[PDB]
């Protein structure tokens, strides 16, 4: 199939186009490179084994949109892009709502206005709001975000949702992410991000790498088994088999279909931290600290249905996770090239 | 103070305007037409006793929204243009979202560049969703909205909501209407819909002039005590005072102050139409259909809050409402000339 996929320089995207790529499909990277580099796309060229096109731009630009979508015929849309950091988006709520919402809004806008009709939407279990019910299941109404990212997220899989009763005829998939980690099992591509890593495992990775002191473990006292936050990781090359396998399944089937995707088992922090250790060699230096603010203990995805209707279900383990980022980050200390 | 009324032609707007204008305040009018007349204009002018400045245009365009705040140093915002029919959004979603969502979302990004910190939002009851306790009090959570217009407005609250958070200093008002009908007292000043009349006043008023031949009573099994749908309805009068109070006293005072802005009392679908009837001197003529489809049985607000704080009540009465609006249907039949 033709398919565009905006954000597809970043990391869930990158691994996706690979995948894409692996198998048979025309690829248009759409990307306006605020948190990616072009040096990424030889190399998913290279282990896509297959050209991927790209085009430098943003998808708020919905006139470039709409050219791009006629120009290259494209029969799906994979939407990656976007701004995700929790901690930012409390502090520039505006950035989010226009980079996400809005953003968002002028992409499917454009689709309409091109005829495109089949869509896949990178959304987050953070749309599950404060559930004390776990593992999270489709089935359960969403709650309040606590972020405005979170909140940006709810936001899109709602206007997408009444689009959709407007417009019968679009597929829409909703796929709600859990912890993405991991990189590809080559050590050639992984997660680059700039600036201090939000998220635990390339926190982690760059203490063991001898960039940072200690892993900050926020904190110790939560009601769980060993004290600390409970989630479910998942591999990114896991993840981004199961785009493959939506796209490909759910083109041309009209409706809305959500699916967590995720391990559907939780680990703890120490758990994560001490299979870093194992895959690196040395133990990982940490520390506890305080709770982080809007933290929730424990959570972790059913992922049932998805394995039900796609046939889709993790691959990878936490180990495996731990030791190809590890590889990668050890293969490529400063990332992708300027 | 000098203010910037977004969607001013409007009839809600115009009617603060108007109101703005009498208490010696400078006003900017934007708006983009697409649902009222230039004729308006000149009739604000008279009745507000002061030219307010006209700006035809878009809050969709930041550039030109920052313009204007620069332009005309503005201290203030009011935001009452966007889209309202909701079974339209129920069809039409992405143009509420851009409308509504985007819309506003420029408008205050506009503000963030001029440095303009004060805010008032058109809201509405719609954001308390399916409440089974009434009167709907502020202080309770909000719910789900159940049209694209309805989800809109509480996503506006919630981007307003975040980015008061974000920068302290604005004061936010978010006005919640109930249901706002009535006329100007001169009778020259209205609410001058096309087409059909969604709202149950000015469909009552388009029968009444014989424009139509019955009113369909959406509902007449509802759990109340006539078997009619019960609202509160609170004159346009009121609201367009409600406005200016809290334009005034809210100004500078850091914070989201959310107010329920309605009479604080319920009347049925009959208790309007016998009204009607009676400051029309005819027999409303009107038949019972089925229940309108996302109709809720009864509910007003709670507006003791705004009693409260900003010592704003409702003055003008349900027959007053009704006499109003006849007044200004029968001396302006055809509305604002084109
Ligand atoms: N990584 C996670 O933990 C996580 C979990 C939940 C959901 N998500 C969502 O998954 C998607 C992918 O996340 P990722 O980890 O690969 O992040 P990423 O930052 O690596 O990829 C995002 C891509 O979006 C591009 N982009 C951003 N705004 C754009 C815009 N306006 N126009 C065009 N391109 C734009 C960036 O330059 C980038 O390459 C994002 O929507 C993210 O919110 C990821
Ligand atoms: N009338 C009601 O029953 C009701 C109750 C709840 C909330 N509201 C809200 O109150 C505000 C005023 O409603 P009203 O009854 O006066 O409606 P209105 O249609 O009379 O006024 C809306 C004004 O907005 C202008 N406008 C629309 N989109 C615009 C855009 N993108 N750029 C610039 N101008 C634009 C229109 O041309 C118009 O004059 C609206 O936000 C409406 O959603 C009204
Ligand atoms: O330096 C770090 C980073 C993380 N953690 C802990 O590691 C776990 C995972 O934290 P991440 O920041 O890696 O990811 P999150 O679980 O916080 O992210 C999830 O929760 C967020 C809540 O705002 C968003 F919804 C996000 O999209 C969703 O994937 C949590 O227990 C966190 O407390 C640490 O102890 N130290
Ligand atoms: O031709 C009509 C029009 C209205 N009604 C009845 O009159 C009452 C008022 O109806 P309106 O359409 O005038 O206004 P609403 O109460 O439906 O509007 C309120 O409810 C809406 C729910 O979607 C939105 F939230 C809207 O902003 C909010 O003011 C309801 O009982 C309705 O069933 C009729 O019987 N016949
Ligand atoms: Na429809
Ligand atoms: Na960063
Ligand atoms: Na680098
Ligand atoms: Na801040
Ligand atoms: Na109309
Ligand atoms: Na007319």
């Amino acid at each position: 199939m033709r398919v565009l996929v905006t954000g597809g320089s970043g990391y869930i995207g990158s691994h996706t186009c690979v995948q894409l790529l692996q198998n048979g499909h025309d690829v248009i990277i759409l990307d306006n490179l605020c948190n990616s580099k072009r040096s990424v796309l030889p190399v998913i060229e290279r282990l896509g084994g297959k050209h991927p096109t790209f085009v430098e731009g943003d998808i708020r630009n919905e006139a470039l949109m709409t050219e791009i979508l006629h120009d290259h015929a494209i029969d799906t849309v994979i939407h990656f892009a976007g701004l995700k950091a929790v901690g930012e988006s409390v502090q520039k709520p505006l950035e989010y709502y226009d980079n996400n919402v809005n953003g968002t809004l002028r992409l499917i806008s454009a689709m309409r206005a091109a005829n495109v009709k089949n869509f896949i939407f990178s959304s987050s279990a953070t749309v599950y709001g404060d559930n004390p019910k776990i593992p999270y299941v489709e089935s359960f109404p969403t709650g309040t975000p606590q972020s405005p990212y979170g909140k940006s997220k709810l936001m899109v899989e709602q206007i997408l949702t009444d689009l959709q009763k407007a417009q019968p005829d679009w597929s829409i998939a909703l796929l709600r992410y859990f912890n993405p980690v991991g990189a590809h099992p080559s050590g050639d591509m992984g997660e680059d991000p700039q600036g201090i890593p939000n998220n635990l495992m390339p926190y982690i990775a760059q203490v063991a790498v001898g960039r940072r002191d200690s892993l900050a473990i926020f904190g110790n006292d939560y009601p769980t088994e060993d004290g600390t936050g409970v989630r479910d990781y998942i591999h990114v090359m896991d993840l981004a088999d199961g785009h493959v396998v939506a796209m490909e399944k759910l083109a041309n089937k009209p409706g809305v279909h959500i699916y967590n995707l995720g391990a559907g088992v939780g680990n703890s922090v120490l758990d994560v931290v001490n299979a870093f250790s194992k895959a690196c060699g040395k133990p990982v230096n940490y520390h506890f600290a305080p709770r982080r603010e809007g933290d929730l203990p424990a959570y972790w995805a059913d992922a049932s249905k998805a394995d039900r209707e796609l046939n889709w279900r993790v691959t990878r383990t936490l180990d495996e996770m731990a030791q190809d980022t590890w590889h990668w980050q050890s293969r490529h200390p400063q990332g992708y090239p300027d």
